[PDB]
This record gives C-alpha cells, sequence and structure tokens, in this order.
C-alpha cells in the first residue's frame, strides 16, 4: 500500500508517454489486443484531467483515459498491468474517473475491450456490446489473381462528390453528415485516393487508399447494397492490393467496423489477418 499511488494528469509528458508504451507492449503480448489510447490526445492539454496513473513503487502497473469524441458518450480505455489483475486496480482507477464525468453532463461511458477477453462477465454486469473495431493488415507479396468479375475502376475526382455521397448514403448511413465537404477533404490531400468501380456504366463500388512510404491503407469500402453478394466487394478490393503491390508497398491495411465475427471471413479470404481486435462495451455509471 505505501508504494501504490494515483496521480490525476491532464496531460502525459514524456516519461509518462515511454511507461505508457511499456504498458501498452506488455498488455498487448499478453491479450493480443490492447484498447485504443489515442496517444495524439494524450499528448495534448485538456480541461479536466483526463488520464489516471497508477504506480507501485514508481512503475506504471495501471492506466486510465477518457476522451470526448461526440456528444452522448465518454469513451475509457483501461490497462493494468497482466501481474497486477484482479486487485482491485481497474476498480480503483474506475472512481477517480467519475467526479470528473460528472462534471461534464455525461452518463454513458463505452469501453475499449481487446476481442475475446472479458465477453462472459461484461454480460454479467449489464455491458451492452456495441460494435467492433479490427485493424488488419496483409503482408502477402503475391497478387490477388482470382476474382474476374464485369468491373471496370477509375480513379475518384473532385467531379466524382455525387457518386461518393450517394454511395456513403446508403452504405454508412449513420455517419455521413457533410460527405460533401469530407470527400473535398480527402479528394484535397496527396496522400489519398478513392477507386470507384464500375458495372457497366454505373458506380457500383467505392473504395479509400490511404498511401505511405511502405503500406497503404484501405477504408470505407461499400458496395450498392443491391450489388452485395455478387463478389463486386471482394473484387474491389482485390484490385487496390494489386494496385499497392505494383507500386512496390510490402503491405496492405485495413480498418473496418463489424457487429459480429462473420463480417471478416471475406477480408480473411483476401489474405489478411487481424494485428488488433476491440469490442466496444457500454453501461451508464449508474450501474457501478
Ligand atoms: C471494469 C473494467 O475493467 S473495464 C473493461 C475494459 N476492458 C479492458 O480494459 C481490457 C484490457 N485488457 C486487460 O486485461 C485489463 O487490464 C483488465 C480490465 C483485465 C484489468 O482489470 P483489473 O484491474 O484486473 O480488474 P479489477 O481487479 O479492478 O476488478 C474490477 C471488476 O471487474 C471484475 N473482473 C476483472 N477482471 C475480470 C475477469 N477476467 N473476469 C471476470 N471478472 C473480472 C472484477 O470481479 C471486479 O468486479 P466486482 O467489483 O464486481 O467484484
Ligand atoms: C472502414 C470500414 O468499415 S470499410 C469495410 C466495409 N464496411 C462496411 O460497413 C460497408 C458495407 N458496404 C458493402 O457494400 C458490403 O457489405 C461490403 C463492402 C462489406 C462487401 O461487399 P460485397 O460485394 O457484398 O462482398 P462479396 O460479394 O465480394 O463477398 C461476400 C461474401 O461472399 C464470400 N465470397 C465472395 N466471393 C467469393 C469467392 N469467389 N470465393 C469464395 N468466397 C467468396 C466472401 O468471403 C464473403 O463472405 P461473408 O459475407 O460471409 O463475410
Amino acid at each position: 500500500p505505501r508504494g501504490s499511488m494515483i496521480t490525476q494528469v491532464n496531460q502525459l509528458d514524456e516519461l509518462q508517454l515511454k511507461d505508457l508504451k511499456t504498458l501498452r507492449a506488455e498488455c498487448k503480448k499478453n491479450d493480443g489486443s490492447i484498447p485504443n489510447l489515442y496517444i495524439h490526445i494524450l499528448k495534448q492539454h485538456r480541461s479536466l484531467p483526463t488520464s489516471f496513473l497508477y504506480y507501485q513503487n514508481g512503475a506504471l502497473i495501471g492506466f486510465l483515459s477518457i476522451y470526448f469524441f461526440y456528444d452522448d458518450a465518454v469513451e475509457v480505455a483501461v490497462l493494468v498491468s497482466p501481474q497486477y489483475r484482479r486487485q482491485g486496480i481497474a476498480k480503483q482507477l474506475i472512481k477517480e474517473a467519475l467526479p470528473l464525468i460528472k462534471s461534464q453532463n455525461y452518463f454513458n461511458l463505452i469501453f475499449s475491450c481487446p476481442s475475446r477477453l472479458n465477453d462472459n462477465w461484461l454480460t454479467s454486469k449489464g455491458f451492452t456490446y456495441l460494435h467492433s473495431e479490427y485493424f488488419m493488415e496483409r503482408d502477402d507479396l503475391n497478387p490477388i489473381l482470382d476474382y474476374i468479375r464485369p468491373l471496370s475502376f477509375r480513379m475518384a475526382t473532385l467531379e466524382d462528390i455525387p457518386i461518393l455521397c450517394g454511395l456513403d448514403e446508403v452504405c454508412f448511413p449513420d455517419k455521413n453528415q457533410d460527405s460533401v465537404h469530407r470527400f473535398q477533404q480527402i479528394l484535397n490531400e496527396r496522400e489519398y485516393e478513392i477507386v470507384i468501380a464500375m458495372l457497366n456504366n454505373h458506380p457500383i463500388g467505392k473504395s479509400h487508399i490511404r498511401w505511405q512510404t511502405k503500406r497503404a491503407t484501405l477504408s470505407d469500402i461499400a458496395i450498392l447494397p443491391k450489388e452485395q453478394g455478387k463478389g463486386f466487394g471482394s473484387a474491389l478490393i482485390a484490385h487496390c492490393i494489386n494496385m499497392i503491390l505494383s507500386e512496390g508497398k510490402s503491405r496492405v491495411d485495413l480498418d473496418v467496423e463489424t457487429h459480429n465475427k462473420k463480417a471478416l471471413n471475406l477480408y480473411i479470404q483476401l489474405g489478411f489477418h487481424i494485428q488488433n481486435a476491440c469490442d466496444y462495451w457500454s453501461i451508464n455509471v449508474n450501474q457501478l
């Protein structure tokens, strides 16, 4: 008890950042996946103190942080060193964040949990599973030779706003506020391109590509609902993969949000593996 210490902090400094990364690595290796910590958000000063660091004789063994992204909720990331689990560390860390979230007119807190780790007991105490977030990677240097579909592909320009806004409205319905200007931001940023898939003369799908020097990231893949289930999505992803490989990139990444595990088979079939996976559970503060 003498060496147990909790510091409430508005922003982590160099020290506190490097300790958090160490704890993250130990959790990552022990559990396979880690919650989202948003390391860029932690170097940044905020109105209330936002991170709760748990030390035992100077060593960081526990961490809780709270995040304010949208109006109705607060995202909570919690990490305890595997050595020190089930000793109350996480519970104590919650009590420190509570008075602060009541200072913000928030009563709903959402936890990011490594996939498969905590399913049985988040059920028991009333947590509501919401959705899952997967970061996937394909290290295979061999291209995808297989999906011959009646599709042609072209790169999107600023004249493709209506196509891109229409595709996003029906494939990402609870998301698209001011898509016009979001796609305008994307198409004005050199690191991004958007592939449009065409079935005859109809655009039926799109995929975003964020290029880096040695990799590229696919995101916001969409196929018109009436055209799904015909292999067009797999053909579009494979086209982006072969495009990425032909530019000498050694890796394709992919961010995807799902509500069940079955939806990932699609990406497994194309050579992706899970690098990180989190399920987002919910609860109001009333249920302690
Ligand atoms: C309540 C939360 O911890 S938030 C869930 C968010 N998920 C994550 O953070 C996953 C990250 N991966 C990890 O391994 C994490 O470090 C953790 C959550 C396992 C570490 O948490 P701990 O410090 O070991 O939990 P702690 O000892 O403080 O107990 C907290 C409560 O959750 C329960 N609990 C903790 N771990 C488990 C577990 N593996 N299985 C079942 N119940 C558990 C405890 O019984 C306790 O419940 P109670 O107060 O009603 O008796
Ligand atoms: C940031 C992000 O979230 S982007 C990732 C996309 N997430 C979304 O929410 C977008 C939803 N919008 C959509 O248009 C679609 O639902 C998409 C993009 C998910 C997939 O589009 P589709 O054209 O329906 O995919 P496709 O027809 O190629 O494959 C469907 C199924 O058949 C399988 N399949 C298709 N073709 C083959 C084939 N030749 N051989 C073997 N299996 C095949 C796939 O494995 C897949 O399996 P699953 O549904 O059980 O996971």
